[PDB]
DNA sequence: TTTTTT
DNA sequence: TTTTTT
């Protein structure tokens, strides 16, 4: 086990490096990542969902991306 | 159960409309998004991670945000 | 990204 | 985002 601090990540190639006190930068890719990731949709994205209603008004539910 | 297309969806408020063919918009916060969630690593994060050797050299496992 | 329009 | 330097 290792600490160290993200030196850069790109999202458009998936990948990027973590720097380590006196040490060489040791690669990762996204994959290895841990924990949940982030939750968004895209313009254009089709889904399928459930209507509920919430006291400001009805919003979905169960959203999948199709 | 409803089908429909994402209009728009911002990244910073967290939330977007769903367009419907002939209804109203459906808003969508993104805690109903199913699905795993991007996973990515921001610039300056403290990490935890193992070391492995893959066939281009070492790279990181098990990499948790701190 | 933490709640109703862009 | 699908694999070694921004
Ligand atoms: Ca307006």
């Amino acid at each position: 086990m290792q600490r160290g601090k993200v030196k850069w990540f790109n999202n458009e190639k998936g990948y990027g490096f973590i720097e380590v006190e006196g040490g060489s930068d040791v690669f990762v890719h996204f994959t290895a990542i841990q924990g949940e990731g982030f939750k968004t949709l895209e313009e254009g994205q089709e889904v399928s969902f459930e209507i509920v209603q919430g006291n400001r008004g009805p919003q979905a539910a169960n959203v999948v991306k199709l």
